[PDB]
């Protein structure tokens, strides 16, 4: 199936997925002197205060930690956004090197990685639901750049080495998403798309301007983790993100 390989990545997708070449695709290059700062952009509410986390899994695309999103326990309102959104899970994309790894990218600069807090739009009753309507989901992407260590990020560094291939998870409860935030929640915002198949158009994506700082050691030990499951050939899961896609008809605004 697809994948991040040179004979199953990004540029095979279109091939089982056609949307792969539609109009409102994802990730974008976000050109910051052409996005349009808008004033009428209300302030993010990003309310993680009663955040239940449960476990991480490694999907053999990349590693996902999920939350309890039977209630409003960990929601996303505010900004351009209408209505409540529940957080469901958040995982990363990352390069095999420092100089790559983001999915979306800023006046082509490319992040090592990139932190995606995916929610669903609670008016549609589930997250299966969600993904067949155009504001379905409200994924907050977050740039992680190689400096001083993020202390809330280590927890989940830690238990890597327990789901090292696809398919493995392990318990991940008590964990704060609100220790992968930086200080400032200024954003970008236009509608794209899931960045992995099935691709659906369903996203109203809010990327922060300020990147969060990791060390070497921390996102090295992403690279470690495998694409492949036990027991069989081993492939490091590095580079598991897809490249910068047309903007075509869209705009991109500024919170700031
Ligand atoms: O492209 B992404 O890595 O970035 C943002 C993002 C958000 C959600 C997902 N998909 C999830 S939660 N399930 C797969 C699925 C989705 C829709 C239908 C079937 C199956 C992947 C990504
Ligand atoms: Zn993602």
């Amino acid at each position: 199936h697809w994948g991040y390989g040179k004979h199953n990545g990004p540029e095979h997708w279109h091939k089982d997925f056609p949307i792969a070449k539609g109009e409102r695709q994802s990730p974008v290059d976000i050109d910051t002197h052409t996005a349009k700062y808008d004033p009428s952009l209300k302030p993010l509410s990003v309310s993680y205060d009663q955040a239940t986390s449960l476990r991480i899994l490694n999907n053999g695309h990349a590693f996902n930690v999920e939350f309890d999103d039977s209630q409003d326990k960990a929601v996303l309102k505010g900004g351009p956004l209408d209505g409540t959104y529940r957080l469901i899970q958040f995982h990363f994309h990352w390069g095999s090197l420092d100089g790559q790894g983001s999915e979306h990218t800023v006046d082509k600069k490319k992040y090592a990685a990139e932190l995606h807090l995916v929610h669903w739009n609670t008016k549609y009753g589930d997250f299966g639901k969600a993904v067949q309507q155009p504001d379905g989901l409200a994924v907050l992407g977050i740039f992680l750049k190689v400096g001083s260590a993020k202390p809330g990020l280590q927890k989940v560094v830690d238990v890597l080495d327990s789901i090292k291939t696809k398919g493995k998870s392990a318990d991940f409860t008590n964990f704060d998403p609100r220790g992968l935030l930086p200080e400032s929640l200024d954003y970008w915002t236009y509608p794209g798309s899931l960045t992995t198949p099935p691709l659906l158009e369903c996203v109203t994506w809010i990327v922060l301007k300020e990147p969060i700082s990791v060390s070497s050691e921390q996102v090295l030990k992403f690279r470690k983790l495998n694409f492949n499951g036990e027991g069989e050939p081993e492939e490091l899961m590095v580079d598991n993100w897809r490249p910068a896609q047309p903007l075509k008809n869209r705009q991109i605004k500024a919170s700031f």
